[PDB]
């Protein structure tokens, strides 16, 4: 107290990083739920399953990089419960994509608030960390999900019988 | 009488294995019938044909492993007629998949009854044999057929003109 | 009705091909029975087992080529029960070989009657099919079985203790 | 309702599998917490960190295989909150190892109760699943942790200055 | 007391595993005795020698896997004298094969009793261990020895001068 | 009677070789016991385990070469019970090493007495056999064990917490 490594690292930043870790672990859990929805016998869209499983594992990576940052800067990781997702039954490929898009925008908003806090606290290391590893990743993710939602809507998902099947095999395959 | 190899092998188990051999050979014949239905000039779904031909050959493997078990344990194989399948004309890709699912559940029920008999007779070798080579294979097969039935139903098979054609080329291809 | 592919294909030929399919599947089953007789603990002639298992699989090939022919010509496959073999206990390597020789001659006679029918119906495609894929195969098979029976008889099978053992390891190995 | 795949799968088993999924995800989170404790600047045992991170990822694998089983059998995954671990500060390499050993024994007890339930419900597929993928894994894990605890105790951890350092570099390296 | 690893492991099971270790070491010694009988100048059947030496080494493997199990589960290995085999002079290749068959059936009976005890004590780990590594190995071994005894009897062993010589060179070579 | 191969081979030598075979098999069993002591969860010195397991297998080799010698010279192998080791709990790495050193010196004394007997009986083949394959092996083994005991004593085994751990990983690893 303080850590021999700690320098220019505000307690508010440390707390906000702990909250961000929880949010990234939550996002991982949401995607894991979606992945296994798509492998149900009455859904059986294996490339939607693979896509969301990959997203789940990326969110765990996002959480771990923040945990590493906490240690690097001499903060102390404080974990909290990972809340269950809002749904187990995700309804359709389109609905899951729309929910993922909303999730990603929510996580983006949290990251932008974290960047504003880091700026306020004169922490350019933390600002750069977020810019380098988080903000463009989020923009790319949101854009990709937007593209997917548009194609599924235009194709007639979820009610048009061929739409999710064909998107599964040609876009996500 | 008895075989110099026979040990802890109840006559009821020996008889039940003979009945299971017949059922696996019957399942092989059903799938062979389906395979050649799909190669008719007025059906011509070559990947449905290939899929069911593969399933036919797997069922022969299942029969042979039970025949080998009978010899290994010192029982005597007693073959019976292999009954013809219930249909020659299987109507559609969806109908064949639904019939295959029912067949697999029926074969599964027979295997579960065989496991219950082996348990009752204190035959852990036979229990393990069924668990190792049959029960999970059946669960996997039933799940795969369930997945296929769901996709074909959602796509609008059998009446939607593109459904079986597209499933043939993208899932079974 | 008729199939858009059907041409110069008599209903009698179509029916005779269905009967031939059943006979080839029956021959496969006979050989499968023999194969597993030779793997009994009280018989244990592993190369006799392998030899008859191979013959079993070849007969399934013979059945499938006729099933393909039926579809190619626009006929409709009509499957029937596959009758069990005449024996489960095949007595000896010599007896099995003698039974196989009789089976092959019986199947040959059926093929010759099928060729006579095809000739009568002016079906040169069917005549050529039988000549190309069946008649010489049968002559080769009958000759091979004749050779095997002669050697086993001369060697003193089944009662001479070394005969089947030595034939198993030097001719069939 | 029910799933077209469901067979011999009791609702109690389905519920117990959902509880087991939560427990495996909890174990993953415990190990993740431990991994990042060991990377603190005031702990800095990088091979303890790597060891627990690996264990964390294995527990996620354990959770996923149960999620797959639920879908395979036609049950429905029902996720719950993942509770935070009991500690963020794990005190020492020895204490973390002792906590991991207790966790593994607790998870083992849950698996044994699940196997007893599956047995009671006559579900040999579920029994075999647990035996094949879970029970021996748990015994191996408990034994390994026991070995590690013994060596650390004998070496004088946590107070002997060289003990955890040397164990980190020679056993876990 | 108890071992920090021990869980769901009954003292009766621990004792029965110690007895099984002794029996497997005894079986190894029997086979070692047989191997060196066949290398006598007045026996000189080098492939019978090699066959039994291999079986001896496999039995040591069986003993070691049980010793490892004892440690894995937190039991304590308690070794006893390894009794000498019943004979040094094994009389003939046929007699040795018949003695080996009886030995294997006796060891199998002991394993089945061990499985019944494990079942009674609700130890699915131990049941699976026996099923996975012991019970099918025993069935395979008994069947192989049955096959060998049958061929040697039919060939006229031990009195027919060529029988053991030819079996040595063609089956065991 | 006598063996057609026997020449210059005294009955006393034949008997002494049988006693030596038993002693080498006993030494193998002692080392096997030690190997599995070191794999206990409350000992867990895996390189001590590996070292003694290797020594166990070498002693079996020593026994087999004497069994081969007996046959080569036309003597008859006479096996006896293999007595259990003096301990199951070997107390420590140092104590096991000290017990192994005493065992090796005892086996050496027996070999020297065997050489004296062979000399007395004018058997230069047996003298050379012992010199070539046994006497220098024993001197090397005794020296190696002496080296190990010295290092463990100097390092402070068994009570110094780091000693056996460090010797396990740097000398025996
Ligand atoms: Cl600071
Ligand atoms: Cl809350
Ligand atoms: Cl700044
Ligand atoms: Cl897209
Ligand atoms: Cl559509
Ligand atoms: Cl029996
Ligand atoms: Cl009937
Ligand atoms: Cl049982
Ligand atoms: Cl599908
Ligand atoms: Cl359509
Ligand atoms: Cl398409
Ligand atoms: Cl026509
Ligand atoms: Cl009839
Ligand atoms: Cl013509
Ligand atoms: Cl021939
Ligand atoms: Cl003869
Ligand atoms: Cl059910
Ligand atoms: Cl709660
Ligand atoms: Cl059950
Ligand atoms: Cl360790
Ligand atoms: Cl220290
Ligand atoms: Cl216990
Ligand atoms: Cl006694
Ligand atoms: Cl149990
Ligand atoms: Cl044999
Ligand atoms: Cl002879
Ligand atoms: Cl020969
Ligand atoms: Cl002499
Ligand atoms: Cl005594
Ligand atoms: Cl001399
Ligand atoms: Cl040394
Ligand atoms: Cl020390
Ligand atoms: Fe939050
Ligand atoms: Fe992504
Ligand atoms: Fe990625
Ligand atoms: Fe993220
Ligand atoms: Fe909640
Ligand atoms: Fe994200
Ligand atoms: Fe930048
Ligand atoms: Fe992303
Ligand atoms: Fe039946
Ligand atoms: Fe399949
Ligand atoms: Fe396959
Ligand atoms: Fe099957
Ligand atoms: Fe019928
Ligand atoms: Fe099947
Ligand atoms: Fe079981
Ligand atoms: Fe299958
Ligand atoms: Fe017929
Ligand atoms: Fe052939
Ligand atoms: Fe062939
Ligand atoms: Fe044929
Ligand atoms: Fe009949
Ligand atoms: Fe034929
Ligand atoms: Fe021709
Ligand atoms: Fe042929
Ligand atoms: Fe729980
Ligand atoms: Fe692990
Ligand atoms: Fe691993
Ligand atoms: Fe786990
Ligand atoms: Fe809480
Ligand atoms: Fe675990
Ligand atoms: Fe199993
Ligand atoms: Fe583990
Ligand atoms: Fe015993
Ligand atoms: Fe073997
Ligand atoms: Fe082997
Ligand atoms: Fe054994
Ligand atoms: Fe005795
Ligand atoms: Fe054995
Ligand atoms: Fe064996
Ligand atoms: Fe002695
Ligand atoms: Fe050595
Ligand atoms: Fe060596
Ligand atoms: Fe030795
Ligand atoms: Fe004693
Ligand atoms: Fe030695
Ligand atoms: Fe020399
Ligand atoms: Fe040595
Ligand atoms: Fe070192
Ligand atoms: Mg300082
Ligand atoms: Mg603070
Ligand atoms: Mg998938
Ligand atoms: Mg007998
Ligand atoms: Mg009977
Ligand atoms: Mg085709
Ligand atoms: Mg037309
Ligand atoms: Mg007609
Ligand atoms: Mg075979
Ligand atoms: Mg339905
Ligand atoms: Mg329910
Ligand atoms: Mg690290
Ligand atoms: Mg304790
Ligand atoms: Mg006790
Ligand atoms: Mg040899
Ligand atoms: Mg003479
Ligand atoms: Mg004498
Ligand atoms: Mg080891």
């Amino acid at each position: 107290g303080p850590s021999r490594v700690r320098q220019n690292f505000h307690p508010d930043s440390e707390a906000a990083i702990n909250r961000q870790i929880n949010l990234e672990l939550y996002a991982s859990y949401v995607y894991l739920s979606m992945a296994y929805y798509f492998s149900r016998d009455d859904v059986a869209l294996n490339n939607f399953s693979r896509y969301f499983l990959h997203q789940s594992r990326e969110e765990t990576e996002h959480a771990e990089k923040l945990m590493r940052l906490q240690n690097q800067r001499g903060g102390r990781i404080r974990l909290q419960d990972i809340k269950k997702p809002e749904q187990d039954d995700w309804e359709s490929g389109l609905h899951a994509m729309e929910c993922a898009l909303l999730l990603e925008k929510n996580v983006n908003q949290s990251l932008l608030e974290l960047h504003a806090l880091a700026s306020d606290k004169g922490d350019p290391h933390l600002c750069d960390f977020l810019e380098t590893y988080y903000l463009n990743e989020q923009v790319k993710s949101i854009k990709e999900l937007g593209d997917h939602v548009h194609n599924l809507v235009k194709m007639g998902a979820p009610d048009a019988g061929l739409a999710e099947y064909l998107f599964d095999t040609h876009t996500l395959g």
